[PDB]
């Protein structure tokens, strides 16, 4: 993957970004209560790192949880849209994520819809990165899509072409590859078409 493709892809949800709840809310509702149960049954506690924070969909909810949370996300322009929430225990950060290796470590981590966002060939760094910000007895959930060219060329009405990365892995996809990284993880299929995942570093 080139860097091309990581920059066409966070200059799409640059571009995106103002209007992006109004897609991705009614995307989400379906699925959404059986997310929350699992977000909110005992592992987002105390100090909390969330990926790819976009407008602060799940940064809301992990404020409400979290004694502090660093959000960190690539777009300015969605940190931007996340400050409309208010939230008083949350410092945003801008940060490309490809780039990323963190100086200190939190409880929790959390991440929606980023995991397929990720290709093949970053997967594994991108895991050695979230190892490293994981405190000691700490975890990793995520919220992605299931599936059961690494890219999609979206293309705006004024001209604008962007590659996507879509990436959407089974739960058993997940578990095998994660396993091999020295993880163990529970991945569940909460809604149709929808995953929440639990991950828990093994000693290396
Ligand atoms: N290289 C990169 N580094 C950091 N963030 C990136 C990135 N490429 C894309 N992103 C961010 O990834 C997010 C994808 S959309 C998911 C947003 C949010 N987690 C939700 O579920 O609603 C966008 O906010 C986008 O800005």
């Amino acid at each position: 993957t080139s860097h091309g493709l990581i920059e066409s892809q966070l200059s799409y949800y640059r571009a995106r970004a103002s209007e992006y709840d109004a897609t991705f809310v009614p995307y989400m509702d379906s699925a959404a209560p059986a997310a929350l149960e699992r977000l909110r049954a005992g592992n987002i506690r105390g100090d909390v790192l969330e990926l790819a924070s976009g407008t602060g969909y799940w940064t809301r909810h992990l404020s409400g949880l979290a004694d502090r949370v660093t959000a960190l996300d690539g777009s300015a322009e969605m940190i931007a849209e996340a400050g409309r929430h208010g939230l008083d225990n949350v410092e945003f950060r801008q940060q490309d994520l490809f780039d990323w290796t963190p100086d200190r470590q939190w409880d929790a981590v959390f991440f929606a819809h980023w995991l397929a966002h990720v290709p093949d060939d970053r997967f594994e760094a991108f895991w050695e990165s979230v190892r490293s910000a994981v405190a000691p007895g700490g975890v990793v959930e995520f919220v992605d899509v299931t599936d059961h060219e690494v890219a999609v060329r979206r293309t705006l009405q004024d001209g604008r072409s962007f590659r996507i990365v879509k990436v959407f892995r089974s739960p058993a996809e997940l578990t095998e590859r994660l396993t091999a990284l020295g993880w163990s993880c529970s991945v569940d299929e909460v809604h149709p078409g929808f995953l929440y995942a639990t991950c828990r570093p093994g000693p290396r």
